[PDB]
């Protein structure tokens, strides 16, 4: 199989310049007693064709047995095409490149680290129809570098009845921009969509009228049945009426699958599509050697047409993540970026928003922004908002002030002296305050 | 959190008898320095509610720190419901029970091993609309214990042009029952659906007319776009016309997600739904400690409404599988069965077919059947068919003869003396023949 | 969609990709399917972009089901021989919303792996906002070509 499904003398530069292959880089470990090349070649065979057939064979063009790396070239013609409109489909990419090869007996483990999409394949993906600039426009902020969008999830995340949920939304929106459903909250019997959603809209209107600022809501429309998704979407837009453009659609894209993402993307392209990656950890965890990484997941989501996707807090919060995850944001938001193995040109395809969630607060944000290089993000900070000693609204304000502080290159301690909400965040998260800003109590004139 | 989200004094017997909870059993290992109970309780919180809210809290009711087991009770009301028809959705089960808890920083690993579905929740799942008895009926075999259905995938699995693919189908159907697309083959530019599918139908008709026996075809309709799936399905049924009931729809359900499975199940319930689990190995592998097992996947598929699902060869072929996997078949095909942790009553819900693929042949089947206890399966044997020294048709016949041999409790060597195709399978797979039936050459009068 | 999407297909810079050469097949109405397709092929050997004349659709002497598959053959042949991508703008103008969608669906199905290269031409002035929005909202991923035939009745310099 090595003779047919491997050509380690191929130059990657030529494969890229040719534009006739999707390239994929894996970590791979063969089973006991199995040679590295024969394993790689077998993976290539099982991931493609198993005289014309030879022209569409997947080819191993590189292996590094010492580092446990293998790279495969997949001819473009392998991938499935819609009969309806000729576009390619991500499910075909998954089926071929990370399908059956995950259950091979002669392979100990196999995980995708990166992939390269050539010009023609890129032209045939949907790509995003909306992005963060559309939200900036609504919020009356610059459509270029409009900056930080403050947000949250209502707490508790599940269990609130319609009236309580809507009141909490109103209270937050008095200070913040963006609210979203928790990933599992939809039409539970204790909080039916037909009851809560009209109440949420009342809160949005009330907050808009009182603050004179636009507000945003991201609704979960995740469902097994395509027509259930469309039923929820249709009802949401009708309910929000003249503000319906401010409704984003949240889809649990990892557990829900490409079918659900595309339903939102293709049936409601004019609504910001919010990809929630709940479940992703089962393969993207640092301890995992199977499936694919968070980087790969995020890059795929852009092709699928997500307007934004969760990328974590990059080591500045909780969960499993690190500072190097900033490359994930770069790949989905830039027009030209280099991944772990492949440089990618996006040729004007719209950027997918990096959405930050999981343990951030006003005190941690300056460091996060410094690492990232910007604040063009949506931050749904649950703890950062409700954790504020004064109010969820004050928490939202403190988050925004933290961005304005970093953007101005100002001293956080001195910035606090002229921004009450930000200052009160020090007292809201004293353990973080002591670590990040030792001596803050003395400088801010706060109790010991 | 332990105080609120754990009650280790609850009796599982009561939780089951109550019928108010979905129960879930996990393997779990906490991160370094994290207590086992606090980890379990934290998982329960993150997997549910994060005075009314307390009534829908998920509860840890059992832990075994030594064995690394934890069991959680999820109140039924937590799970999302369709606004359209009130049915529950598997994506909600995934979101809550195996979503965010896969990315928790204080958890080293967490994998679902089993779950219990109470009567009311079971009543609200779609369940299968078709099963193997529908295929037996078509084939003119007993709708009860109709037995072995011989099948294959055309080789090579991708790359054949329309005319070559259709000819191979005709040749196999002269001896076998069932043909299916390879998981990635659909509408590639080198074998367009509009070209190949009418040719495949001609082969089916020709084979039916010449053998006087009905034939079956399982077509891949997997696609990102719901309406692409429906376009492929509609065209397939129109093409097969008076034989359209013999068309099964193959869906790559693991990589495709619940959305695609339900599209087939709900829009084409009268067509046998074939769940292909390509990609599943990324979490179901024995080496994996994340996500969920093959057993869990299979049990879920029945609720989703799969008519059949791949379950592997249970250690009698290649890939990762063992003899104990027979419990997977039992859980999806029986009305009453005990999983690794929970006994399940199905209350008349239709059975999902265990579909066998990956390294079987006529010589290995007797042992497989003996382990399983029956042959009520679909076996898409690629190697077992095309590996036959005479022809793919002869291979299909040898597979059927192997089942008839086992069913009759006959001696395989003696059975071969009166069944040429079966006998020729010994010469087709000599290495298997030597292991399973030493001395066969002398007894069958075959060359040394 | 905008010109950058066309530049991308043509392999030109998505910023300032420059001039896109095109034409209308002559005569504008009256050619049978095979003659029309032959003319399209001949132009595409040198040019990028072909559009239907504004009234050209499903006349009995040149039915869509006949000519469109022949035009796609011409596009494929020209692409294969030149190694360059080609573009076709099809008139889907019609009174009936569902007639528009029928033509659009058939066009995309016909062009298959090249369906992204089909633009939809709409006689927007005479057809009105309804027809423009039908193309825009039901087929947003297809380049929308607004033909302003008739506009002169109010836009003329002599008009007040
Ligand atoms: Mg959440
Ligand atoms: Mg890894
Ligand atoms: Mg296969
Ligand atoms: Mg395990
Ligand atoms: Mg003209
Ligand atoms: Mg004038």
């Amino acid at each position: 199989q090595s003779n047919r499904y491997a050509d380690l003398s191929l130059k990657e530069e030529d494969l890229i310049k040719g534009g006739n292959h999707i390239l994929v880089a894996y970590t791979m470990e063969p089973a006991a007693g199995v040679g590295y090349l024969e394993a790689a070649a077998h993976i290539a065979a099982e991931s493609s064709t198993g005289e014309f057939t030879k022209g569409v064979d997947a080819l191993v063009y590189f292996i590094d047995e010492a580092k446990g790396i293998m790279k495969v070239a997949y001819p473009n013609d392998l991938f499935d095409r819609n009969v309806t409109d000729g576009r390619v489909m991500i499910v075909s990419f998954l089926t071929l490149c990370i399908g059956n090869n995950q259950g091979m007996g002669d392979i100990a483990n196999l995980q995708m680290q990166d992939f390269y999409v050539p010009p023609r394949m890129l032209q045939l993906f949907d790509g995003p129809a909306k992005d963060i600039s559309d939200l900036w426009r609504i919020l009356g902020r610059p459509v270029k570098d409009g900056g930080y969008i403050s947000g949250t999830i209502i707490k508790p995340k599940l269990g609130l009845r319609p009236e309580p949920f809507a009141k909490a939304a109103y209270q937050f929106w008095l200070g913040g921009d963006f609210i979203k459903n928790d990933e599992p909250q939809g039409n539970q019997v204790f909080c039916p969509i037909k009851k809560v959603l009209p109440l949420v809209y009342d809160s949005l209107k009330r907050a808009q009228d009182e603050t004179g600022q636009a507000k945003l809501f991201s609704m979960n429309i995740t469902a097994d049945d395509h027509y259930e998704m469309c039923a929820r979407a249709d009802f949401a837009l009708e309910t929000f009426g003249p503000d319906a453009d401010k409704v984003a659609f949240l889809v649990d894209g990892f557990v829900g699958g490409p079918g659900m993402v595309t339903t939102a993307r293709r049936q409601y392209p004019s609504q910001y599509l919010h990809y929630h990656r709940a479940g992703h950890g089962m393969v993207t965890s640092p301890s995992s050697k199977r499936g694919y990484t968070a980087f790969v997941l995020a890059k795929m989501s852009r092709l699928q047409g997500a307007s934004g996707i969760h990328v974590g807090t990059m080591g500045y919060g909780k969960m499993e993540g690190g500072k190097d995850d900033r490359i994930i944001a770069y790949m989905i938001e830039r027009d030209s970026c280099t991944g772990p193995f492949y440089h990618q040109e996006w040729y004007g395809m719209k950027p997918t928003t990096p959405i930050i969630s999981g343990g951030m607060n006003a005190l941690r944000l300056p460091g996060f922004f410094e690492n990232l290089g910007h604040g063009n993000v949506i931050n749904t900070a649950g703890g950062g908002s409700y954790g504020h000693i004064d109010s969820p609204a004050a928490g939202a304000v403190s988050l925004r002030q933290a961005y304005e502080c970093w953007k101005a290159g100002a001293d956080p301690i001195e910035w606090a002296k002229e921004h009450k909400e930000f200052a009160r965040a020090f007292e809201s998260f004293p353990k973080d305050a002591d670590k990040l800003f030792p001596g803050w109590r003395e400088k801010l004139g706060v109790h010991k």
